[PDB]
């Protein structure tokens, strides 16, 4: 039994992004925009949502496994972290890692999915050693 | 205490395991041998198959050893396994390395397999932040 | 509310710190100056260790905005940090531009640090999948 998840649509001709089967981990974000990618070059690409994702938790920005492996898809800083105080626009930093065919990104394509989990928003304590703190 | 259910779709392969008690992941065993030119790309079979359970996640996760040493990475790190898939689990290998090709055997660890709870939300449209 | 126990391997650098309450990393460091060519990876110490607590792991991830300035990625991202390591935490970053090279400072952020729980399963072999 979970919360909500606060959404905005920033491009209101996108379909909300949504989750395909009850215990999927991810809802899949679409692209805003028309974008080619060449062979071993990226792009910053707007998925026209932004979301307020609950203290204590965060946001975390997946590739797709199917266009992974169909035409080597894929996002420079994998998992994209969403911190709960951010609320501008998810924009996913994709890359095409084939070597020789381009990627054609339409709008309204599924880039990337967004799952949601809990963080330990641990305290760092600084110890001269973990033998002096009893940690080996 | 969770339990993983699991089946080896290739029975001559090792069951994963957990190698020291607190390790996040268990490894998992490439059932082929494939040999990677720089920058190319294959999905490799596991030789398993899991049962993930409902309101977790399984995410297949690169090993850092092979990461530095050969430039071997996945193409969908994390891969996310749902908790309805029972499918094979295949990994999409990949050889970062500018020049040298990457040889990977049967038998050989290519990934690690951690299970995480999820944070089933339901996303709800509001007009602004 | 956890606790993390870290050790500042190369004492100068700035410890760690979570920039914003919420926020799911602590910026990690790099201990050296290292430029990277295009295509070509390195592994690049913190100068830092971490006791992550039994029941949990500890992930690297790379920055964002390093990641589409500059193509700066990391090869084994997420970076698993297990309970029981008590190594230094090394970042395989790679520079995933094509052609322009990548220089990183000793003092720069150059991944951030999450810790979260882990399930610790059991793994157990059955014969077939109920239908
Ligand atoms: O590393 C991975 C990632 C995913 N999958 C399988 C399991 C997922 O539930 C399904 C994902 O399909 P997508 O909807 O992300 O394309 O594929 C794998 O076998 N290995
Ligand atoms: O895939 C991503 C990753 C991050 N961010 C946004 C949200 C973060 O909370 C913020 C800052 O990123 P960093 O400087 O921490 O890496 O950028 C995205 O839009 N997409
Ligand atoms: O980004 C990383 C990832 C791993 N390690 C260390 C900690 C792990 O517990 C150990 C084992 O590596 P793996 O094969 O589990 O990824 O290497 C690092 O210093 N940095
Ligand atoms: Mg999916
Ligand atoms: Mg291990
Ligand atoms: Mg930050």
């Amino acid at each position: 039994m979970s919360t909500t998840l606060a959404i905005v649509r920033l491009d209101p001709g996108l379909p909300l992004p949504s989750r395909a089967h009850d215990g999927d981990a991810g809802v899949d974000l679409y692209s805003a925009e028309d974008v080619e990618l060449a062979p071993g070059r990226r792009a910053l690409v707007r998925t026209g949502v932004a979301v307020a994702v609950p203290f204590g938790m965060v946001g975390l920005v997946h590739p797709r496994s199917g266009l992974a492996t169909r035409v080597g898809l894929s996002i420079v800083n994998s998992p994209g972290t969403i911190d709960a105080g951010y609320r501008g626009e998810i924009k996913v930093a994709l890359i095409n890692l084939d070597p020789a065919a381009p990627i054609v990104v339409h709008r309204g394509d599924r880039i990337a999915q967004l799952l949601v989990q809990r963080v330990e928003l641990v305290e760092l304590v600084e110890v001269s050693s973990f033998d002096e703190a009893g940690l080996a």
